[PDB]
């Protein structure tokens, strides 16, 4: 299909887009046989990343390579796309399925999204003049691992002493391990756009590879970093799981993982409050982690600590 | 980058977007450590797909899945990319790389490419309404190959008596098979556009995966098929040797292969000469190859006694 901008209701648009991968999720996914939820990962990081930019997505469109599949496989794929589209509030406007059994073997292929957004022309972020040492740092809850650091967590897996379809640890669900480390990652898209069109949002930063160090310093001016404190958030207990088994340093885990940590917005100080409002009356779960602050860019004080579980407490 | 549409001077636009891939043509490319164009595929396949909707294309990004690769394969493939965007007149607005070693074995790649156009609300093609028994098909040179049939090309040279590195066979230049069979998709984008933007053109189909025969029907009314003959056009002499050397019947060549033909038009008979005009004066290649017809749908007719090379002549 074409897109209709003016139906649309835009008056000034701006376009935004992005491309995005589920990265070796996928290789769980075909291991597990658990298939229905990987294209929720694929388009909430294409939408999260665009809403980044300020832009309310419009439509998505993915590239799905393999080898030979099962028709089931292929189905479930695309079904889930299908259903994170309309869960995201943007059309699937198209896509390509493209078997090559000499490019993948038996049950394997590999998913690229793109997603196309728009906003007015002063709807657009970040508006990093406005960012200034003493500017609140905002954490929104992720559903846990989302799409990245899975070249890390299958490693894991493979030298623990659970495999995919043992339990899931100790408060981690009545779930396996494979089901536990599937869990979609969150669509932001229609829950924080209103909060975004506030006007009282400095920056958006979508948590993806390289964790909260590296995707943080992207929407803040030179000369300023951040200093986060992991006791003001809750840490999903896979996150836990992965540090004991692995035996993760804190730079490890705040290098690869979102630790809990799906997104970030900067505020000032005076409009934390109906922020932290607005956040809660779309149903997502967000704290104040921290600050801006003159200028390690982003330090994650505590994260060990904080994860930790307690031995003597069952 | 965010693009400005007003910037770019549409009043009114539809947006149309396409994503595709180069196929295992990139495997030919990673067999001959030969990167430099495949960049150049998957940019024309991509803006000659929304070319075909009546867009002019105005941006493009790629998602880069690999294993291991050299440093110098992965510029190489990236600096192509760039290369072919400017071709196209388009702007490369993103992209990204992702080296996942556990999904594809060192020195393999591949490729999805997404590109968005523009037009007018009346620019928009193709109108079917305006489509009648009688009709002309102008078709528009291809450079050869372009990115489809390529796991048949493959088999094939897989059981010559050529190898990739043998001089390419007698008529097709001063080169290895290998650099005959990687020869670059043709961009139409920039060339075609102003002929498009005429008014006269009822339809564009961009001949891709499944040949003449599958992308001529896309754009016709349901009731009428198209009739080609084969001695209407050039073929280029790629085409006669795989024909040979695989023994492939008329129905395997017009399904697989473009066979000479990289776009077709649909036009009126009284505006063939204007279009064909316009076409030699953009630096395409262009004949009438058949005519609109009532209702296989699509005819192919003298294509491999076209083809064929005739052994008394040396």
């Amino acid at each position: 299909g074409l897109f209709d901008l003016k139906a649309a209701g835009f008056k000034d648009p701006l376009l935004a887009s992005g491309t995005d991968g589920v990265g070796t999720k996928l290789k769980i996914a075909q291991l597990c046989n658990k298939h229905d939820t990987i294209g929720q990962d694929l388009v909430a990081m294409c939408v999260n990343d665009i809403l980044a930019q300020g832009a309310e997505p419009l439509f998505f469109l993915d590239y799905f390579s393999c080898g030979k599949l099962d028709l089931s496989v292929t189905e479930a794929v695309v079904a889930g796309i299908a259903k994170a589209c309309g869960k995201a509030g943007c059309a699937l406007l198209g896509g390509e399925t493209a078997e090559m059994p000499d490019m993948y073997p038996p049950g394997e292929y590999d998913l690229a999204g793109f997603a196309v957004g728009a906003m007015e022309r002063d709807q657009k972020l970040p508006h990093l003049e406005r960012i200034t040492e003493g500017d609140v740092v905002v954490g929104i809850a992720s559903s846990g691992l989302h799409s990245n650091g899975f070249s890390l967590v299958r490693k894991i897996v493979a030298k623990s002493s659970l495999q995919y379809s043992s339990p899931a640890p100790d408060g981690c669900g009545d779930q396996t391990l494979g089901d536990l480390l599937l869990t979609p990652t969150r669509i932001y898209s229609h829950s924080l756009l209103p909060v975004l069109r506030s006007g009282h949002v400095k920056a958006f930063a979508h948590i993806t590879g390289g964790g909260l160090l590296e995707n943080i310093p992207r929407v803040l001016p030179e000369k300023l970093g951040v200093d986060l404190d992991a006791q003001t958030w809750r840490i999903p207990r896979v996150f836990s799981w992965l540090q004991q088994e692995g035996h993760l340093s804190e730079e490890e885990m705040a290098r690869t993982f979102n630790c809990g940590v799906g997104a970030v917005l900067v505020v000032s100080k005076e409009q934390t409050e109906q922020i932290l409002r607005g956040i809660q009356q779309h149903k997502e779960e967000a704290w104040v982690i921290g600050s801006v602050v003159a200028r390690p860019r982003v330090k994650v004080k505590n994260l060990i600590e904080s994860m930790q579980i307690n031995g003597s407490v069952l």
